[PDB]
């Protein structure tokens, strides 16, 4: 079967992270959309204009709004993209055939929206050469970050080639987790986000979303299906592109 | 010998085009800077804010200004980047050890700054699915363009891999040649631009800067040295990366 995949990058990244996966999925016959979220990739906003994870998600919500009735998509979120998935599913659950989490945060419906981010920061507290700043938007103080180049090399892009790491140095931008804003946000709903099919893809060689964290997430909020990719690194869509495409084909054949 | 190379992308592109070349040059021991010009790559401006090729060049001029006395660089410009080189050389000639033109426009000092662009448009008049728009800045009507995806596939990225073409679809932005503004600009000077060493690198398999055009440029304004790369396509820094690095090493050993 063929599907329409919507690929959702993580914070400080953009659609460019999907540059290897998108043509492979198209070569299987699928339709693929790779979005830039707000203030990401070549989106024209700067992060200091964005006040919440919900505002950050606007391009994904606008895309989903534009789907004609009856058209469903499979969302694929890497790393922090799982939060964009949860936000989107609470507005457009009927348009979502399934969500695929790719070394991603897996929010739940029992705890506040910041819960899994808070846990990540306990498991992985040292962000190396990452820098931080603050800005104010809509009366709140937001902590922004710019991912450190050593962190990128060692922890996110561990086994990627030098030309892929170079793209990350060139293209990663300032971003935010909006952690304190998430902590005050209404919970994700059981009727919307809770109702979608959820497929969790990971590798135990991820050097930032460490096995303790990912296995904790799986136990916290049971996925419909789990796929463990052997080897690779946090950027499986670069280091294990073919394996990711094969999994996504199976998802397209299972959920519609 | 080691040099400091400053890599200069073409219109509608950004530093990202150099993602393969930059690590190869660093692996030879060089220092490499790959700039985003105005309204290009992840630069925060939009093209409608930019009124001339000189304004477009600001990041290159600002970079050159910041070099301490006595430090020289080798400029490397692809495609339209040769115009940025000429602009820069008329302000900072003493900071430029040499300029390398990479399937690039080669402005002169005898004719108006638009001369080689006007010629290009005669040799290559059909830009396929490229779209155009106009905007006004500083009282002039500027023609902007967005490179067509078929043009990108067939003429610019002819022999590049699907993942490289995908990056171009994701990252190329609206831009301008500022052709009518160039046509009114004071000529490039013999004392500044005319005085720098100029190395012309090309392939006769370029499907946009066709052999008639490139050989015309070489005859029009004799380079100090010409290197012809066999095979490849217009994006030699993607299809012939190693050969480009080898040439640049020789340039670093010849000009300081």
């Amino acid at each position: 079967a063929f599907a329409h995949f919507v690929l959702i990058h993580t914070i400080c990244h953009g659609a460019w992270i999907w540059h290897k996966l998108k043509p492979l999925l198209e070569a299987l016959g699928h339709k693929v959309t790779a979005l830039d979220l707000a203030a990401s990739g070549v989106d024209p906003r700067q992060i200091e204009e964005i006040g919440s994870f919900d505002e950050y998600s606007e391009p994904l919500l606008t895309f989903l709004e534009a789907l004609p009735p009856g058209e469903k998509v499979i969302l694929v979120g890497e790393s922090c993209g799982g939060l964009n998935i949860a936000i989107a599913a609470d507005k457009y659950c009927e348009k979502i055939a399934a969500a695929v989490f790719h070394n991603s945060v897996l929010p739940d419906t029992e705890h506040c929206p910041s819960y899994v981010v808070d846990k990540l920061m306990e498991v992985f507290p040292d962000w190396k050469d990452t820098t931080y700043f603050t800005y104010t938007k809509d009366g709140k103080e937001i902590t922004g970050l710019k991912l450190g180049f050593t962190l990128l090399r060692e922890n996110l892009y561990t086994l990627c080639g030098p030309e892929e790491y170079e793209l990350a140095k060139m293209l990663t931008r300032k971003g935010s987790l909006f952690q304190n804003i998430l902590a005050k946000r209404p919970f994700f709903t059981k009727e919307g986000y809770g109702s979608i099919k959820k497929i969790y893809v990971w590798t135990d060689q991820d050097e930032i979303f460490l096995p303790e964290f990912q296995l904790w997430q799986i136990e916290n909020y049971k996925p419909d299906k789990v796929y463990k990719v052997e080897g690779g690194d946090h950027k499986l869509q670069l280091t294990k592109t073919k394996e990711i495409a094969e999994i996504l084909q199976e998802v397209a054949d299972t959920y519609n």
